[PDB]
């Protein structure tokens, strides 16, 4: 669907590299966007939900862990958005850094809470789902051009 074009140029070799580069980049640019969004959405849901759980009241033990998770997710949501800005400036690296940070928040929450008696399913799943999502975004951020 691109060779059709390139073969008509006085320099197809150039064309292909360009059309394939810009196409790849555009593609990565889109997968990051969707991965980050899915991630941001789930982090936002888990964040409200934690804030709510804390509101509804829980034992001192669970309160503490759910409070640590809240701080991890507020910190993660900021980092995911920042990472989006780096994806935008084409700064895979800062993006990676930001995605890592976010991932660490999810992992730390996961750990602050996997030990609780009857943890909130939701918090747990979103936390693992988000670790997976950050995983993807981390990879994609590494494919971005650098000098």
């Amino acid at each position: 669907e691109m060779s059709t074009i390139c073969d008509k140029t006085l320099n197809p070799s150039f064309c292909l590299k360009f059309l394939n580069t810009k196409f790849a980049s555009a593609n990565l640019q889109a997968l990051a966007k969707t991965t980050l969004d899915s991630t941001q959405a789930r982090a936002t849901q888990t964040l409200k939900k934690l804030q709510s759980i804390i509101d509804g009241g829980v034992d001192p033990r669970s309160k503490l862990a759910y409070r640590s998770c809240v701080d991890e997710y507020e910190s993660a949501i900021g980092n995911l958005e920042e990472a989006f800005e780096h994806l935008a400036s084409g700064d895979g690296m800062g993006m990676n850094m930001k995605v890592s940070a976010a991932l660490d928040g999810a992992d730390t929450c996961l750990d602050d809470v996997k030990r609780l008696r009857s943890v909130d399913s939701s918090v747990v799943n979103n936390s693992k789902t988000i670790k997976n999502l950050c995983g993807i975004a981390l990879v994609i951020s590494n494919m971005l051009p650098r000098n």
